[PDB]
């Protein structure tokens, strides 16, 4: 059966994921949806003997259910049947002993979503390079992309589908290091630009055949990809400028129609985009082929 869409037969070992509520110390909100929220802490030896560290809990808020409740423990089984990846969120521990609420506690990446946080760096950006010393560069994005796809790769490996792939959805830590996530709850669809009635589903991001066949698998997570890339070579524009997304857009694109060039990109990079957006799902490349071309893009870079 599924991996991620029957989580619910998941295990969740909790003699070693179960952390002391009293060892948290809870601090303010990260991010929050309507029913959900990730809140910045302080954990107690989470992950090393007797070492604060900042972390980030996900949880429920007021107006969540049972249902979310039920939804947030199926996550948190998830995320323990991922495993650990540099470029996907990692999980740290758990809090779900009964009288208090469900938190799912995971690495704390402090520059926040890649979408927001390249959309500040446009007065501190040049394609190559003390002046320009924390500007980013054709090799930051370039390898922004390659973890991203080294992520998805390894997702696919343990037989999850993200279907939400997004800017929105992948956090920066120190280092240059970027990790998938999902907000899911802790972001209000309802209230997001981003998700359009159609049931709110984030459109400008999804592969032809999710929205008229709501499929979805991984060659559609690689037509997301494509449209995160074209999110980090703008520096986080949001896709189709000007563009009303209504029934004719979608018709659109199953006819063909494409986004031209973000203005920071490299030839070799709009080329993937549009590989990443064939109509044809088995012909669009995997997130292996991707982890190649992209670390040879990479590599190409700095020479
Ligand atoms: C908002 N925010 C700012 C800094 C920050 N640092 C860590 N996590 C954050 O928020 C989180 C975002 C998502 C999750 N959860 C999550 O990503 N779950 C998930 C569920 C299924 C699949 C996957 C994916 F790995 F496939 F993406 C992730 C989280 F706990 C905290 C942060």
């Amino acid at each position: 059966l599924p991996l991620d869409e029957h989580c619910e037969r998941l295990p969740y070992d909790a003699s070693k994921w179960e952390f002391p509520r009293d060892r948290l110390k809870l601090g303010k909100p990260l991010g929050r949806g309507a029913f959900g929220q990730v809140i910045e802490a302080d954990a107690f030896g989470i992950d090393k003997t007797a070492t604060c560290r900042t972390v980030a809990v996900k949880m429920l808020k007021e107006g969540a259910t049972h249902s979310e409740h039920r939804a947030l423990m199926s996550e948190l089984k998830i995320l323990i049947h991922i495993g650990h990846h540099l470029n996907v969120v990692n999980l740290l521990g758990a809090c779900t002993k009964p009288g208090g609420p469900l938190m799912v506690i995971v690495e704390f990446c402090k520059f926040g979503n890649l979408s927001t946080y390249l959309r500040s760096k446009r007065n501190e950006f040049v394609p190559y390079k003390d002046l320009y010393k924390d500007f980013l560069t054709l090799e930051h994005l370039i390898c922004y992309s390659f973890q991203v796809a080294k992520g998805m790769e390894f997702l696919a490996s343990r037989k999850c589908i993200h279907r939400d792939l997004a800017a929105r959805n992948i956090l920066l830590s120190e280092k240059n290091v970027v990790k998938i996530c999902d907000f899911g709850l802790a972001r209000d669809i309802y209230k997001d630009p981003d998700y359009v009635r159609k049931a709110r589903l984030p459109l400008k991001w999804m592969a032809p055949e999710t929205i008229f066949d709501r499929v979805y698998t991984i060659q559609s997570d690689v037509w997301s990809f494509g449209v995160l890339l074209w999110e980090i070579f703008s520096l986080g524009a949001s896709p189709y400028p000007g563009v009303k997304i209504d029934e004719e857009f979608c018709r659109r694109l199953k006819e063909g129609t494409r986004m031209r060039a973000p203005d920071y990109t490299t030839p070799e990079m709009y080329q993937t985009m549009l590989d990443c957006w064939h109509g044809e799902p088995s012909q669009r490349p995997t997130f292996s082929e991707l982890v190649e071309h992209l670390g040879n893009l990479l590599q190409a870079n700095a020479q």
